[PDB]
DNA sequence: TGAGGTAGTAGGGT
RNA sequence: CCUACUACCUC
């Protein structure tokens, strides 16, 4: 059936119906010279958009502006990458921009945007970066503080009326110059900015160079811009790339958390979601206040309290740690290895006995192997593994210290190569470190193919796939897919054949792999599958996927999940309650899979139903089940879905390691937890 | 290498 | 929007 019904508060804030001269922006168009390139063209308009300065932005091959066609520079020249350009720019009329229909309502709210920002840029005593305005001190420290404000955001709606996004954040400055910041003691600037403007930098290293050998000192006295500042060294910055030789007396680092890490005290940037929801309010009332686009009214929403899910192990359980002595719902037959890299001999007994504990509670038999071979013996090494195989093991546990990144990834896929997923649990080791060693035993179980914990429910898709892209915009390049159930777990990667298939090709490779491992598992076919995929990618590389299903018969559900973008949802009464799902504009809405301390403000996710009959309110709920499947974490569930979270954490591996042909580990081996 | 969350910054004229 | 890293917490 279904349950709760709620009301909440989205952080948009409705304003003032767009008026007909913004509905109807003027249309400019772009003659460059020389012709710029097949591929250069659309970045190049977005950069004449800027230089003409105004309201404008880029529309199709040409600008669309808001300013009015005379207070626009309309001719200039500009360089990108090398060669320079001379642009000019003929006002081709005014063009209608129906919001209904998204692509147009995208050039509309690029216009907000360039709108919203304009504004900043002419407010007065307010630190302003692109789209954020910091109006306040929050912190403190040596030559450093933070500042308060708020990530804002304009766009026009499907109504055709302009909304304001706001996000409370805090920004990070420096107060010192380069100079003096070194003096102190800090080191290495990644970027830093001119200490008389705003050009940021990415200061390439300190030379010993010429103290005045035309002019370096002079040029920056030809301002006054070294007037009473003592440029120091010869420092040269960058740009995106020409060596332009500058002073670290008039730059200022641009810091990171590091910086200002070791710290004078411990530093909180999260906000309690009341406070957060209480900044977003006032801000927005006070940006509201100079954008004289009426007053921001804070959208509400219907929200839809979902039902928990069964997690089971071999009774209830509400973690997956809690299987441990529970036992697990089905458990194989299984055999480990361990892998000691300190000086020390067998089985920390606490560890043998969770395992033994772990086991006898739940069916099947464990045995306990100790490989007695050192890493650095190599091909003795390399038949103790071959040997270890051979008698059943299954994964490997290895104790050692901290190991160095390659180190731990020459190790793995060493052991990988002889069909072994390891599992890293460093030696300085208690027992009462139980969080620490527990989860570690969950991966090694995962890696040995146990099923700890399934979902005790029903669902629409009886097989849920996730993929992640081997290119970040496309499975041009490869990629890879996960898939969870019965609910049993299994990765996918690609067909190793190289270059630039085609996407579509790749995609629908990985979900027939899936579709066989699948099977040769269960040994039956899912009648339906959902595939979660990130957005990432465009959708048409889905096609060839989509109706392989269609010749075959089985029913599905293309669901695009975003990260971020999802804006905040805050409730008009009661508490934050975890499970939440909030449909918006359709065929997309927002779910909140987890909210799990107060010192900071849940992030829901974004998803689109792209293709499928499901209804949404079915997909929300499978959807927030598919997180608390995860086997790796055991004492908190991921925000993704079991089969998104798996498969990034599948592509990375797999860059880490460097994966081909994994031919010996069984599917359903999660070694890459 | 224990791992999850919320966050901030790097990154896609001199 | 995506990644990367970092910090801070939490189990
Ligand atoms: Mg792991």
């Amino acid at each position: 059936n279904h349950l709760g019904k709620t009301e909440v508060f989205l952080n948009r804030f409705a304003l003032r119906p767009l008026n007909p001269e913004e509905l109807r922006p003027w249309r400019l168009e772009v003659v460059l010279d020389p012709p710029p390139g097949r591929e250069e063209v659309y970045p190049l308009l977005a950069q004449v958009a800027r230089r003409a300065g105004g309201v404008t932005v880029r529309m199709g091959d040409g600008l669309a502006s808001w300013s009015p066609p005379e207070v626009l520079v309309l001719e200039g020249t500009l360089a990108r990458m090398g060669q320079t350009y001379a642009y000019r720019l003929y006002p081709k009329g005014r063009r209608p921009l129906d919001p209904k229909d998204p692509g147009e309502r995208s050039v509309l709210s690029a216009l907000a945007r360039r709108l919203l920002q304009e504004r900043l840029r002419r407010l007065e005593g307010v630190w302003v970066e692109g789209l954020a305005v910091y109006r306040r001190e929050h912190a403190r420290g040596p030559g450093w503080r933070v500042l308060g404000g708020a990530v804002l955001d304009l766009w026009v709606s499907d109504s055709g009326a302009f909304l304001l996004e706001v996000d409370p954040a805090y920004r990070i400055l420096c107060e010192m110059s380069l100079e003096a910041w070194l003096a102190q003691g800090h080191p290495l600037p990644k970027r830093v900015r001119n200490a008389y403007d705003r050009r940021t930098w990415e200061l390439l290293r300190l030379g010993e160079e010429d103290p005045k050998e035309l002019s370096l000192l002079d040029y920056h006295a030809s301002k006054g811009r070294l007037q009473g500042r003592e440029g120091g060294r010869v420092a040269w910055v960058a740009d995106p790339k020409k060596p332009i030789p500058h002073l670290t007396g008039l730059l200022v680092p641009v810091l990171t958390l590091e910086d200002l890490h070791e710290e004078e005290g411990s530093l909180a940037l999260s906000l309690p979601w009341e406070e957060r929801r209480r900044r977003t309010r006032e801000i927005a009332s006070w940006i509201g206040r100079r954008l004289g686009l009426g007053t921001p009214e804070a959208v509400r929403a219907q929200a839809y309290r979902l039902s928990i899910p069964k997690l089971m192990g071999r009774r209830a359980v509400s973690k997956p740690a809690d299987a441990l002595r529970v036992g697990f719902y089905r458990a194989q037959e299984t055999a480990l290895a361990l892998l000691r890299l300190d000086g020390a001999q067998g089985w920390p007994e606490f560890l043998r006995r969770a395992l033994l504990r772990a086991f006898g509670a739940s069916g099947a038999s464990l045995r306990l192997h100790t490989l007695h071979a050192h890493p650095s013996q190599g091909l003795a090494f390399r038949e103790a593994l071959r040997k270890a195989k051979e008698e059943g093991v299954q994964a490997v546990l290895v104790l050692t210290p901290p190991m160095a990144w390659e180190d731990r990834n020459r190790l793995k896929a060493l052991l990988l190569r002889e069909g072994l997923p390891s599992q890293i649990l460093n030696v300085p080791l208690r027992e009462e470190e139980r969080h620490r060693w527990e989860n570690a035993l969950l991966g090694l179980l995962a890696k040995a193919g146990l099923q700890v914990v399934a979902l005790s429910g029903a669902y629409p898709a009886e097989l849920a796939v996730g993929f992640d892209a081997g290119g970040r915009e496309s499975f041009r390049f490869g990629g890879a897919a996960c898939a969870v159930g019965g609910g049993h777990l299994l990765w996918t990667l690609p067909e190793a054949q190289a270059g630039e298939r085609i996407p579509q090709e790749v995609v629908w490779d990985l979900l027939e792999e899936t579709l066989w491992a699948f099977r040769r598992k269960a040994g039956r076919l899912p009648s339906r599958v959902l595939l979660l995929r990130n957005g990432r990618v465009p959708q048409d590389e889905f096609a060839l996927a989509l109706e392989a299903l269609a010749r075959e018969g089985i029913a599905y559900d293309l669901v695009s999940v975003r990260k971020s973008g999802g804006g905040r949802v805050y409730p008009v009464q009661g508490r934050l309650a975890d499970g939440l799902y909030v449909p918006l504009e359709d065929k997309t809405f927002l779910l909140l899979t987890v909210h799990r301390d107060f010192r900071g403000t849940p992030r829901p996710l974004k998803l689109v139903h792209e293709a499928g009959d499901t209804p949404l309110e079915a997909l929300a709920h499978q959807i927030f089940h598919l997180t608390r499947l995860y086997p790796a974490s055991g004492f908190a569930f991921p925000r993704l879905p079991a089969p998104l979270h798996l498969a990034d954490r599948l592509v990375k591996e797999v860059g880490r390691l460097g994966i081909r042909h994994l031919k010996e580990v069984d599917r359903e081996k999660l070694f890459f937890v």
